[PDB]
C-alpha cells in the first residue's frame, strides 16, 4: 500500500528516514582499519532501520529483505560516506572527528580512497541535493540484489524514478535536461557498484574474520515480530 | 540528431562471429574456444568504438582507457543480447550455444553463466529492442572508464564525454517516445535500462576475479594491444 504515496509524500518520508552521524570510538593519540571497521558496524545498524523506512520494503519477506541488505550494504555504505564527504573536497569524512585524507589511505586503500573522492568531487560538481540523495540511496537497496516480489520491487523503483523526475521538474528544469540529470545520476550508480566490487575484492585481501554480515545478523538487527 | 545517432550505431554493428567447425564438443576444450572467440571479437570491438559519435575525438590515450575499463562489459552484453530469443542457454556463438549444466565443468563459471543467464531474462522481461541495444553497449563504452581518468586537456575530455552521454540520452528518450510510450513510461524504461547498467558492470568484476583465478598468460588486453589496435596508420 505503500505505492499509494506521492512524490512529494515520497520525498517526505525519505528525508525523515535518514539515519545518523556516527563518530568514531577514539579517545581524541593518533590502527585505521580497526577504526574503520567499528564505525562501519555500528553505521551498519541504522542502515537496517533505515530500511525498514523505505516504502515498499518491508512488504518484502523477511528472507528477500535480508538479500537486498546483503547485496546492497557496501554500495550503501560507501554513497552515504560520499554525500557527506561532498563539502570536503580531497578528504572522506568517515565521521566529523575522522577526517581523512589520500595520504593517510596510504595498503592497497589509495586506489578505493581515490575513487570515492572522485565521486564526491562528481556529486559535487553534479550540485548534488539531499532529496535527490535519499532516493539514490532507495535505489540501491532495491536493484543491487534484484538478479510477485520481484514485481513489486520494480514498482518501487519505478515509484521513485517518478519521484526524481517530480524533484527535477521542481526544481524548474526542462524535460531534456530532466532525462538526462536522471541518467547521470543513475550512471553514477553504476560506479558505486563498482567501487562496492574493487572495496568488497580490498577487504577480503586483509584476512579479516570476516567482511560480509551474516545472514542471521541481518535478520535479528531486522527484528522480526 | 537521436535519429542519425540511431543510425550510426546500427550501421556500426560488429558481425557474429562463429566458433571453429569440425564434424564432438568437449568440456575440456570449452575455454579455449571461449577465448579465441573473445580474442576475435576484440578486434570489432575496437573497430566499432571508432565508428561510435565522439570516441575517435578523444585523444587516443583516453581511448585505450575508456576500453581497458570498458572491454569485458561489452563483450558480455553483446553475449546476453544474442542470447535474449535462448532462454536458458548462452549463445557464444551460433555453433557454440551452451547450458549452465556445461559452465559447471570450469570451475567458478555456473556462477557467472547465472549473472549472464539472469540478464538475458531481464532482456527478455523488458523486451529490449535492438535501437535501445546499440544505445546502451555506446554508453557503456563512454562511461565506464570515465570516473577513473587532472590535466586540463582530461577536462576538456570528460566535458565532451558527458555531452556524448547527454545526446545518447536524448536519443534513448527519442526511441521510447516514438514506440509510443507516454513520458511516465519513458523515464521508468530509461530508468529500468540504466540500471541494468550497473548489474553488468558487477558481472564484469566478478568476471575479471574468475578468469585472473584461472593462472592463464593474461586476461586483460595491454595497452599496447589496445593502443596498437586503435592507433590505425594512413
Ligand atoms: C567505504 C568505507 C567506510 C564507509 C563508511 C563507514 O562508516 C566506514 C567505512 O570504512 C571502510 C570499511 C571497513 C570495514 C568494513 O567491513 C568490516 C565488517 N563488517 C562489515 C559489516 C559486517 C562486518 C566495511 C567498510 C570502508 C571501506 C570499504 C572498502 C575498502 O576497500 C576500504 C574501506
Ligand atoms: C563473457 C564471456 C564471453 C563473451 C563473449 C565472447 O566472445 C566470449 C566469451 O567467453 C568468455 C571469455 C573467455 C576468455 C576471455 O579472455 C581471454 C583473454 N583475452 C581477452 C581479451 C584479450 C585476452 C574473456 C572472456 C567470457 C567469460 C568471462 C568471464 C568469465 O568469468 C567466464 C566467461
Amino acid at each position: 500500500l505503500a505505492l499509494s504515496l506521492t512524490a512529494d509524500q515520497m520525498v517526505s518520508a525519505l528525508l525523515d528516514a535518514e539515519p545518523p552521524i556516527l563518530y568514531s570510538e577514539y579517545d581524541p593519540p593518533f590502527s585505521m582499519m580497526g577504526l574503520l571497521t567499528n564505525l562501519a558496524d555500528r553505521e551498519l545498524v541504522h542502515m537496517i532501520n533505515w530500511a525498514k523506512r523505505v516504502p515498499g520494503f518491508v512488504d518484502l519477506t523477511l528472507h528477500d529483505q535480508v538479500h537486498l541488505l546483503e547485496s546492497a550494504w557496501l554500495e550503501i555504505l560507501m554513497i552515504g560516506l560520499v554525500w557527506r564527504s561532498m563539502e570536503h573536497p580531497g578528504k572522506l569524512l568517515f565521521a566529523p572527528n575522522l577526517l581523512l585524507d589520500r595520504n593517510q589511505g596510504k595498503e592497497g586503500m589509495v586506489e578505493i580512497f581515490d575513487m570515492l573522492l572522485a565521486t564526491s568531487s562528481r556529486f559535487r560538481m553534479m550540485n548534488l541535493q539531499g532529496e535527490e540523495f535519499v532516493c539514490l540511496k532507495s535505489i540501491i537497496l532495491l536493484n543491487s540484489g534484484v538478479y510477485e516480489e520481484k514485481d513489486h520491487i520494480h514498482r518501487v523503483l519505478d515509484k521513485i524514478t517518478d519521484t526524481l523526475i517530480h524533484l527535477m521538474a521542481k526544481a524548474g528544469l526542462t524535460l531534456q535536461q530532466q532525462h538526462q540529470r536522471l541518467a547521470q545520476l543513475l550512471l553514477i550508480l553504476s560506479h558505486i557498484r563498482h567501487m562496492s566490487n574493487k572495496g568488497m575484492e580490498h577487504l577480503y585481501s586483509m584476512k579479516s574474520k570476516n567482511v560480509v554480515p551474516s545472514y542471521d545478523l541481518l535478520l535479528e538487527m531486522l527484528d522480526a515480530h
